[PDB]
């Protein structure tokens, strides 16, 4: 076929049933992730391809990075419950990866400042019982599918991506063809 299993995707031996549609996985330590996010634009052309009625989610994971790592899954729970995941995603790459000047949880929530949260609705959600959830959410959601490494990209809990099998020497391709698969396995 064109498209086959092994090659732009694999299936899972184990099926997670109620998945969200399309789930992406990613952490804000994960080169190719910043990849991904800053240069490809992956998350937004799989958006632009994808049918009319099927929702989009994003987990961040904690097995990179250590307690930074945790503090970021909190921190991203918090971006998900204000809604500001477009205003924080950029700063926050770039904090860990381009500047290095994330540190700490006081670091992470200085990006959210810079980008106009205030402090109290970010130190009030921080704490909140909705992001404890939001976090369960997350993990539950990556514990469910074995997940050891990022950027990640399942489709209806029974697909996952596999970019490794998919040409890389022009970029616009690669993202076309990412999108193109997502496309196929959602309408499979």
């Amino acid at each position: 076929a064109q498209y086959e299993d092994g090659k732009q995707y694999t299936t899972l031996e184990k099926p997670v049933a109620g998945a969200p549609q399309v789930l992406e996985f990613f952490s804000f330590f994960c080169p190719h992730c910043y990849q991904f996010e800053e240069v490809l634009h992956i998350s937004d052309n799989v958006k632009k391809k994808l049918p009319e009625g099927v929702k989009m989610t994003k987990y961040h994971v904690n097995f990179m990075g250590g307690d930074l790592g945790k503090d970021l899954t909190q921190a991203w729970a918090v971006a998900m419950a204000l809604g500001v995941e477009d205003k924080v995603t950029v700063p926050l790459f770039e904090g860990v990866q381009k500047t290095q000047t994330i540190r700490s949880a006081s670091d992470i929530r200085d990006v959210f400042i810079n980008a106009g949260i205030k402090g109290e609705e970010y130190d009030a959600a921080w704490n909140s019982f909705v992001v404890k959830s939001l976090v369960a959410q997350q993990e539950k959601a990556a514990a469910d599918v074995q997940l050891r490494g990022v950027p990640a990209m399942f489709v209806n809990g029974k697909y996952q991506l596999n970019p490794q099998g998919m040409d890389t020497s022009n970029m616009d391709v690669f993202v076309q063809q990412y999108a193109d698969t997502v496309k196929y396995l959602s309408e499979k």
